[PDB]
């Protein structure tokens, strides 16, 4: 339909423009017959997803690098894709006018735009809000009477929910986070820093806690929104450290796993919301294998466990293999989820570098790894922020896919917006990742999977300055000749029957 409008910021690549009157967007899917193939393209001199065919020939012209499909080595199946309804992000939308407004939760979540199916909900305030609050500050108040939902999430979280799930294709799951409890349940009593549950898990405190899960469900399904799966605690690890300085609540791993067992996950099973499913860890992976140990080991624990969910802020000093690898070894039954990621939370990071081809190649690099090790979704942070990275009330500003400058009605989609909707719109839920075999040593990322009608994506990062010629076969169709151009992102689709 329409293309995107490039605007440079002075960084190594173009955002695209969009206002109330104009966002780039697709087509409708539609793909060719057998022997013929989709390539989308993103490059760092500006092309935006865009779209061509060719011929899967039978001769194979190409010398150099080969990928060869190998479809009966079949490993994990996709959850989905998606980003986080902040406090901030939907402060950010909703300062848009409803047209823009529309044309930005379209480039997320519809057929014309990128097709997110996930939406992480935190629970109560954390950061990425403009105030401290939770659902029950009201103090010992431990049958949560007073429990109730504030304005964030009634006026802001809630309405743009639904106008995601009104918009998408897809069925759209939603997870819920906590980041801290009320804080007369905590040895601290305080929002952040060093504090725990107080007591021990079974009694009061932990009881109340784990009570809240249900309220907070309770709450939401009364404005008809149902969740596929919680987490049992965000960074859990991060509320053991000396004045952590935004909402937390410690748990070591055995604590995780005793208050899991003796209280969350039987409150949960409990409940009208018994399906729900349990998410542990909510963490940098540095903290595999050991936490799954530790948990999973516990069969009064594991019982109410589905996955394990992995923030991606520690992946660069903690190799996949020996983390998620190691734990998909030792637990091959439970699955590895992404749960969070952003660009611009370290210290020497900018917050916000707009048009930043490098922080795009680090979201499609990232996926691209999960999915060697058995990941089964990933999951963006803040949908959208503001240009110096926020609102966030320790000022913890990071980047966002889209920033929204709001004096000009006007939002930007950043290069980690294609870089992500290159797996998002292509990748539904239910795909499976299959084997794709290189031939030669090389400096490409790629992955294979099939879609649930069996036709074939293939992903293919180039992080490289040199154009890499290659060329993918499909042992059932044939032979397909491209290149890979120096600082770019394809896509590839085709039919196989
Ligand atoms: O704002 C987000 C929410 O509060 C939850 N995750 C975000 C907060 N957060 C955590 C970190 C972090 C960064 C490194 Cl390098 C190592 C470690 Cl252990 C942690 N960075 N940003
Ligand atoms: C909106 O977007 C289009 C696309 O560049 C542009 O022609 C128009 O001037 C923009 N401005 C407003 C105020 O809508
Ligand atoms: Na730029
Ligand atoms: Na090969
Ligand atoms: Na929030
Ligand atoms: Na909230
Ligand atoms: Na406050
Ligand atoms: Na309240
Ligand atoms: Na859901
Ligand atoms: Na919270
Ligand atoms: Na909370
Ligand atoms: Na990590
Ligand atoms: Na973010
Ligand atoms: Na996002
Ligand atoms: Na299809
Ligand atoms: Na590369
Ligand atoms: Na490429």
């Amino acid at each position: 339909a329409r293309p995107c409008i490039p605007k440079s910021f002075g960084y190594s690549s173009v955002v695209c423009v969009c206002n109330a009157t104009y966002c780039d967007s697709f087509d409708p899917p539609t793909f060719p017959a057998l022997g013929t193939f989709s390539r989308y393209e993103s490059t760092r001199s500006g092309r935006r997803m865009e779209l061509s065919m060719g011929p899967i020939q039978a001769n194979h012209t190409g010398t150099g690098l080969l990928l060869t499909l190998q479809p009966e080595q079949k490993f994990q199946k996709v959850k989905g894709f998606g980003g986080a309804m902040t406090d901030a992000a939907a402060l950010n939308i909703l300062a848009l006018s409803p047209p823009a407004q529309n044309l930005l939760l379209k480039s997320y979540f519809s057929e014309e735009g990128i097709g997110y199916n996930i939406i992480r909900v935190p629970m109560a305030s954390c950061d990425f809000s403009i105030r401290t609050y939770t659902y029950a500050d009201t103090p010992d108040d431990f049958q949560l009477h007073n429990f109730s939902l504030p304005e964030e999430d009634t006026k802001l979280k809630i309405p743009l929910i639904h106008r995601a799930l009104q918009l998408a294709q897809r069925p759209v799951s939603l997870l819920a986070s906590p980041w801290t409890s009320p804080t007369w349940l905590k040895t601290n009593g305080a929002v952040n820093g060093k504090g725990s549950l107080k007591g021990q898990p079974g009694d009061i405190y932990h009881q109340t806690w784990a009570r809240y899960f249900v309220k907070f469900l309770d709450a939401y399904a009364e404005h008809k929104l149902q969740f596929w799966a919680v987490t049992a605690e965000n960074e859990p690890s991060a509320g053991l450290l000396s004045g952590y300085p935004f909402q937390c609540l410690g748990f070591t791993p055995e604590h995780q796993r005793d208050f899991i067992a003796r209280d969350l996950g039987p409150t949960l099973a409990n409940s009208t919301h018994h399906n729900v499913r349990l998410l542990m860890l909510d963490d940098q992976r540095l903290l595999l294998p050991h936490w799954a140990k530790v948990v999973l080991t516990d069969p009064e624990a594991a019982k109410y466990v589905h996955g394990i969910a992995v923030h991606w802020y520690l992946d660069f000093l903690a190799p996949a293999k020996a983390t998620l690898g190691e734990t998909h070894r030792l637990f091959p039954n439970t699955m590895l989820f992404a749960s969070e990621a952003c660009v611009g939370s370290k210290f020497w990071e900018q917050s916000v570098r707009l048009g930043s081809w490098d922080r795009g190649m680090q979201y499609s690099h990232s996926i691209i790894t999960n999915l060697l090790y058995h990941v089964v979704g990933w999951t963006d942070w803040n949908l959208a922020l503001n240009p110096e990275g926020g609102p966030n009330w320790v000022r913890n500003f990071v980047d966002s896919p889209i920033i929204v400058d709001i004096t000009k009605d006007t939002f930007y989609k950043q290069p980690m917006f294609y870089h992500l909707g290159h797996f998002s719109k292509f990748i539904p839920e239910g795909s499976q990742r299959v084997g794709l075999v290189a031939s030669q040593k090389n400096d490409l990322d790629a992955v294979a999977l099939m879609h649930p009608d069996g036709s074939a994506v293939v992903v293919v990062l180039n992080r490289s300055s040199k154009d890499v010629p290659l060329t993918i076969k499909d042992p059932a169709v044939g032979f397909l000749e491209t290149i890979s151009p120096g600082y770019s992102i394809h896509t590839y689709l085709w039919h196989r029957q």
